[PDB]
């Protein structure tokens, strides 16, 4: 088990485009005007695909984003610190975080972070949990949260 498998348990998977509730249209794995959408897939993958891609192209994308989540962590002065003090399992749940909402958005949880360095696990499991984040996605919110609190992937098996 690795971060990748994680987000794949977390983002479903689409071979065709999907408009969703806010107007976001997503494809492949955790990926973000329907024409403006199949006018970026055209640029992302490398071609015209009418909204459809293969699992390869879907995942190549995955790979793209993920590596990005990584970097957005280190370009940040607020995250890299908390990162370095986290272990593999805890660090990845952070990566599952940035992936989802991005560095800046996570950059908002200062309390929750200071709590994640002192290793106040529990407190950071209850702070993160009372959020617009959590309320909208309690299923994955909870998984990545358990992860932050235990130091194990028993939220993924």
């Amino acid at each position: 088990m690795n971060i990748f498998e994680m987000l794949r348990i977390d983002e479903g998977l689409r071979l065709k485009i999907y408009k969703d509730t806010e107007g976001y249209y997503t494809i492949g794995i955790g990926y973000t005007s329907l024409n403006a959408a199949k006018s970026e897939l055209d640029k992302a993958i490398g071609r015209n695909t009418n909204g459809v891609i293969t699992k390869d192209e879907a995942e190549k994308l995955f790979n793209q984003d993920v590596d990005a989540a990584v970097r957005g962590i280190l370009r940040n002065a607020k995250l890299k610190p908390v990162y370095d003090s986290l272990d593999a399992v805890r660090r990845a749940a952070l990566i599952n975080m940035v992936f989802q909402m991005g560095e800046t958005g996570v950059a908002g949880f200062t309390n929750s972070l200071r709590m994640l360095q002192q290793k106040r696990w529990d407190e950071a499991a209850v702070n993160l949990a009372k959020s617009r984040w959590y309320n909208q996605t309690p299923n994955r919110a909870k998984r990545v949260i358990t992860t932050f609190r235990t130091g194990t992937w028993d939220a993924y098996k």
